[PDB]
């Protein structure tokens, strides 16, 4: 069976049918689907206009303007929101009431086919439900506020509850279950997961949700000084400054590509950790996001929820604050290593960094090896950036819940990375690869264990989607996957040995009481993608 033109809200849409197997089983296809009109430069997304006849939905559109590191071009384009979906399909007929996972992943700066973590067909096929991946706006296009009326912001945020609110009303001609919709999403792509959560404005709309290195709560997720963001790009395209009316006009004139290329990643020594120049994120207009999201999970109580990291998530960031650490020629010492908490610890000033050297520096024993020292630097932008806000996101997910499940993870599949160290674990989106079954897409590139994380990983997230329990639904599981508890902190850790040992209590309840407790009470002195 395969479905023909899809009926959607503005039209008729037509995809390709890829056959799986002599069975009868295939997969449908579509790619291009508009789910909003292009978008005006920093306003709200509208639907997009209807249109006769049928739409050819068979191939990527080009995703929003964003740059590379190198930041010298912009790619994408303005016009971009536009999303695709992977249906697959049985032999009798078409498929119907299946769960439907929509990814949210996107950032302002890739790193490294560039639709590559665009693509649900392996996800979509091994778990047996429908998939749908989509661009949103990025960068200062996405994200610039000036923290009131002017520019409110959050517009790639819109974007994605847009995209959201499409699905919702339209994955049922699909065969999809509206009822049984759960984001995903990495990174920015796993704090926006969060934060649609978290928003108002999805009352109704999701029923489960998984984020993967990134949570509403991360440090990073939240803009406190959009205005201030907002004027340093404004007067580098040549904006007037003076009043955010006027600025925020000129703004929505500018051209788009200069804006965005305006947003700069500074890979230069800085005073600040990069990520303190990765300002446009979300921000709490008081609107989308009417409060603090900690103070917000009352909207997620009946959302079953999954918020994970990686073993090494803050190795790809501190890396870019301290190169040295994959040099095995280059030397770190105690004063580049305290020049780093200072500056990941600026709100409590002295004080503040003090505390954080010391408690990092206490496993040392006073004669700490270079490769030790590294490594107590990925942990601590590991803690910092992920691991920490990511176990209070998951501990207040329990706490409030009401007739939702919480599970978390740690994903510790060690790089296979030749650039990095050899004590390297899984560094930020290490878990794309397996999420989205590259080990069976492109198999030549892999060996055995990556088969075995991918399915295993896929298994766990396709079952989620279909029960609201990881280890239920349409695939077997090489673990028991418990869910958390406050209690005992229980996390699945994810790697090549999924056993009887996996499941793992109280992860670095230290380091969470470090910050948690000591830093919190101290006073206030002051082909991957990043950033939202």
């Amino acid at each position: 069976a395969k479905l023909g033109s899809v009926y959607t809200e503005g039209g008729f849409v037509e995809g390709v049918n890829k056959k799986l197997s002599l069975f009868g089983d295939s997969v449908d296809i579509f790619k291009g689907i508009p789910f909003a009109a292009a978008p005006k430069a920093l306003e709200k997304p509208e639907r997009h206009p209807g249109w006769q006849g049928t739409l050819k939905a068979k191939s990527f559109k080009k995703r929003c303007l964003q740059a590379t590191l190198t930041q010298d071009s912009t790619y994408g384009n303005e016009d971009c929101l536009y999303l695709n979906i992977w249906v697959p399909q049985g032999r009798k007929e078409v498929s119907h009431d299946l769960p439907v996972m929509i990814w949210i992943y996107g950032g302002a700066f890739l790193m490294g086919l560039s639709n590559y973590l665009y693509d649900g067909e392996e996800i979509a096929t091994r778990g047996n439900v429908i998939v749908v991946t989509f661009n949103y706006r990025v960068g200062p296009l996405g994200f610039l506020s000036t923290g009131d009326s002017n520019l409110p912001g959050n517009y790639g945020l819109w974007d994605q509850h847009m995209a959201i609110a499409w699905v919702k009303r339209n994955i049922e001609a699909f065969g999809g279950d509206p009822d049984q919709i759960t984001l995903f999403g990495e990174s920015a792509g796993g704090a926006s997961v969060s934060l649609q959560t978290l928003s108002p404005y999805n009352k109704g709309l999701i029923k489960r949700a998984i984020s993967q290195s990134g949570v509403g709560l991360c440090p990073w997720a939240i803009q406190q000084d959009p205005l201030f963001w907002a004027k340093r790009i404004a007067e580098k395209v040549g904006c007037p400054v003076d009043d955010t009316s006027k600025m925020a006009g000129c703004l929505k004139i500018t051209d788009p590509r200069a804006l965005t290329l305006a947003y700069k990643l500074p890979l230069g020594s800085t005073e600040y950790p990069k990520l303190h120049y990765l300002s446009f994120v979300p921000v709490i207009d008081g609107d989308f996001i009417p409060d603090d999201p900690v103070n917000l999970y009352a909207n997620a109580a009946d959302v079953d929820y999954i918020a994970g990291t990686n073993d090494m998530d803050g190795h790809l960031f501190v890396g870019m604050d301290v190169p040295a650490i994959n040099s095995n020629k280059q030397d770190v010492t105690e004063e580049d290593f305290y020049k780093l908490v200072s500056g990941l610890t600026v709100t409590k000033g002295l004080r503040g960094a003090q505390a954080t050297y010391e408690v990092y520096t206490e496993p040392w024993a006073q004669d700490s090896s270079q490769e030790t020292r590294k490594k107590t630097m990925v942990d601590l932008e590991t803690d910092i950036l992920f691991l920490i806000p990511t176990k209070i996101a998951v501990a207040q997910h329990k706490s409030h819940a009401k007739s939702a499940n919480t599970y978390t993870y740690l994903f510790s599949q060690p790089s296979r990375m030749p650039i990095y160290p050899k004590w390297m674990g899984a560094d930020h989106a290490d878990d794309l690869q397996y999420v989205f079954g590259k080990p069976f897409a492109t198999p030549l590139g892999y060996r055995a264990q990556d088969r075995t994380v991918s399915k295993a990983m896929i298994a766990y997230w396709t079952n989620f989607a279909r029960t609201g329990d990881p280890n239920t639904g349409h695939s077997t599981v090489p673990a028991n996957w418990d869910p958390y508890t406050l209690e005992d902190d229980n996390y699945l850790e994810i790697n090549k040995q999924m056993d009887s040992n996996s499941m793992k209590l109280h992860l670095r309840t230290n380091y969470l009481q470090f910050w948690t407790q000591t830093y919190q009470a101290l006073p206030t002195v002051t082909p991957v993608v990043i950033g939202f």
